[PDB]
């Protein structure tokens, strides 16, 4: 009786669906998949990319760059949530095929080096090809790229590496407030006494304080369906977009009746 | 006028002053230098090893390792205070001659994996040789090394990934609980609106909080001043020596002095 | 049509199919399975890994060693041949869990710490989890574990730190000099006018020449096949081996066919 | 009486004078100081980078870039000789103030990941800041940048990833073939019978025989006096320049009576 093959890492069909860009505001568009979040924000000085989705995204995610007018040399900057598979993928290709540069925390940095292997939660299960940050970024430490300011809010739950972004864009003359918040998601997390994670628990109820008190107008999430955004229906796809207050209480929610449900 | 000569890292005359191995506990020594703490605990399957002091002082460990009957293959594991030279300094060189492995937090990995170059306070004013983290611990883990458990509490402040270990020995049967908290003092940072640590009063204030509710009998520092210890006179070195609250209240008060006096 | 879905690499059940501990000398030992070679010398003063085969064997790899009386932090050294998934698989994890350190070249050391993605041949088609090489060797370094000696030899060819290593064991009494070289094969690769290996053709020929004249007495490869080995036959499992001069003058006829065949 | 005091790493007063940007063909240009060189090439999609020199010349190197045009986001590719403090030096602060992408082979990226420490015949005398290689490059491979074509010559002798640099430029119309080869020297290197080193002596006599047989109309080594160029005077700063058979031949004259000398 031979040892198990190994298996793959294996998602919706929904989240591999290519998608044309969509815009979110006057200078942030969204090139990813239906149901996969990858943001791209065109300055006067170069792009910026936060996540980017399953590794095998790359060869889309240039493509709609080039759609957009923004060459590979163009991309000087990645921005990370946190660095899971179905997140940070092909941020390993990226680099190497457009010369951008990685800003990401610490406890995301060291995932990020690893390939996503050794997971709290996860071990070896999800694995994709290992990249390196490029720069070391604290909390609440503010990334400008060609005028547009880009300020970290560490949300330490999902992975200890979690982050969410805010930057102020425009939509014909009017400022407007995004925020890009991590998934406050435990898929299966072991969350009372996990020893990978002791502190687990307080890190959750901060972070999910952190969400609600950010500068937003308008909030995506790295899936779609978190926020009550729906890609697909092109124009009206943040008609039934949530708050940051009402994102993080229905989060919440869920968490501590997945606790709840725990001590049974 | 050619560009300015390097300068070297230059310290007092005290901190490598070679001393003999100075008991604290049953199982903990210090084989350090006269102000320059590094401990080692002696269990049965294995030598921990704490902090280190200054570069060159990897050949003066050695010593002390052997006169306490430690053969360089049987230290199995390293923990660090905080990763700065003074006190992380020959991890590089002790890894590569005793096959022992580096335990530290992501923002102690990080600093130590790039020699403590880019300081957020001193840049590349001091660098050491850079080592490599073998395991990546959280806020309270427990890292056990025959028998002997070492909790980890994490006092963000000196250095994004400053750490406090907590472990219990003996002495002579009666259990004492030993309490390793790390540098609670701020030379030259810039405490008010700094761009490269923007949290850093919030860190700093919290950390005063940790190391007062430590399961602490008997306190070091890795500068045995900041205890009040004095490894000199040998036997009556732990005399004198500071409480938790002590220390933890000493250290907030001469940083709110420093954050008033910086407000003028 | 959505982008597809990740493919895992599956390889031969013989591959996974786990064998007791079979002894090849007085001090070495076969841990691995039926069609992956793992070889473990145990000296006085510990325990020497040569390759471990793929990622899931990890545990496998405990059994058997904890069989030879070795407990996790009694394996010293990690040698490799080459650092592909099949081979240097369970490498990061052993690391984690048995306190060894991994002495490999600069081309294995660059490929381990990459997980084996952006192969020149394979791309991120194989993937494992990613380890760092604790100490870099140079062609014809020895190493030396508790009295036996370790000598490595580059032989540039499947990957670019391919090596074989070299022993000189005993058979109750009589030295053994040991042979453990590494695949000659090119599967799939390019070898005429290869852009990301472009000097492939003399660096094949070179390393033909380096396993004809080595000290070898019995040889053995990552592959058993290779050297015509058959580890299910217990004890003759060696009887139809091949010599050093038949396995490397074997593999320059099928290179030569192979680009031969290229050129058509 | 204590451990000896740190000692920094210093050098002639020559090697620090900044100069102003000497134009060496139509597209190359030197950058650096009077007996260090720094080689730009201004592409079309933007600059190359080979060597820097000190650490300390990150600001200088800047200015001669902005003086030619060149801002910092400009800067696409680092490419370097050997990877030492007084060649390698402000490559980590390069990398974080202008977002460029070192390519070096893997002998050079990992002496690059420790800042040059653990040196095999310097040890921890020389250390600089560490830097990270984004693109591992093999021998013969072809780096392209804005249609302009370096090709990698490896010559393992100062250093195991010492590199040559071959691009063709122009003066006025007319291709000028560049070469621009390492140091050959072997400064205080222990030449015979090497434990660190050991095929030390084949590889600097094959070395040797590569810098001869290179596509070069006009050479520059990382110290002019190597080349026996002079920086200083300008414009006849390429007068009495060597050849590459000059060069080289100089260099195994001096080679062969450091080894004979050796053995005395
Ligand atoms: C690692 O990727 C996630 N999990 C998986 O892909 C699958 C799983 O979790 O069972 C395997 C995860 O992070 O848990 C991803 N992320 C989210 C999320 O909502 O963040 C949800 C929920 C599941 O899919
Ligand atoms: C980097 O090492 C420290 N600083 C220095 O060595 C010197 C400096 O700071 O001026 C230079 C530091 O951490 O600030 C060390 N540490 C402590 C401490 O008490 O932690 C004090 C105070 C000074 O010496
Ligand atoms: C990457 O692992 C090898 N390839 C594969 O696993 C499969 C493939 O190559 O098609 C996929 C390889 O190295 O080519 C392994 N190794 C050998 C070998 O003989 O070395 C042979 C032959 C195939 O299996
Ligand atoms: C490490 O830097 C070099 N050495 C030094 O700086 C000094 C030394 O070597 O004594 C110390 C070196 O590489 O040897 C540099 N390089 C060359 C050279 O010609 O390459 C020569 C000769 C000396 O200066
Ligand atoms: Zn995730
Ligand atoms: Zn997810
Ligand atoms: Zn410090
Ligand atoms: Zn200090
Ligand atoms: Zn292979
Ligand atoms: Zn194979
Ligand atoms: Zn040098
Ligand atoms: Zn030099």
């Amino acid at each position: 009786a031979p040892l198990p093959q190994l298996r793959a890492y294996t998602v919706d069909a929904s989240w591999l669906q290519p998608m044309a860009p969509l815009q979110v505001a006057d200078h942030t568009w969204q090139i990813g998949t239906e149901d996969l979040t990858a943001l791209l924000v065109q300055t006067a000085e170069g792009a910026v990319l936060l996540d980017g989705g399953m590794p095998q995204m790359a060869g889309h995610l240039l493509d709609n760059m080039k759609l957009r007018g923004v060459a590979p040399q163009d991309l000087r900057l990645i921005l990370l949530s946190h660095a899971h598979a179905d997140h940070a993928g092909p941020v390993a290709e990226l680099k190497r095929r457009t010369g951008a540069h990685v800003a990401a925390n610490a406890e995301t940095a060291v995932l990020l080096a690893r390939g996503g292997s050794n997971d709290l939660h996860f071990g070896d299960g999800i694995t994709y090809p290992p990249a390196s940050a490029d720069r070391i970024i604290m909390d609440g430490e503010v990334v400008t790229v060609g005028g547009i300011a880009f300020t970290a809010h560490f949300m330490p739950g999902h992975t200890p590496g979690s982050t969410a972004w805010t930057w102020t864009d425009t939509r014909d003359g009017k400022p407007v407030r995004i925020a890009y918040a991590d998934s406050l998601s435990a898929p299966g997390y072991q969350l009372k006494g996990n020893p990978r994670y002791p502190r687990l628990i307080e890190d959750y109820k901060r972070s999910f304080a952190t969400v609600r008190a950010l500068p937003c107008d308008l909030l995506l999430t790295p899936h779609p369906g978190a926020s009550n955004w729906n890609y697909a229906v092109g124009s009206k796809a943040s008609a039934e977009a949530l708050t940051c207050n009402a994102y993080a209480d229905a989060a919440e929610k869920k968490f501590d009746a997945q606790l709840a449900r725990e001590t049974a």
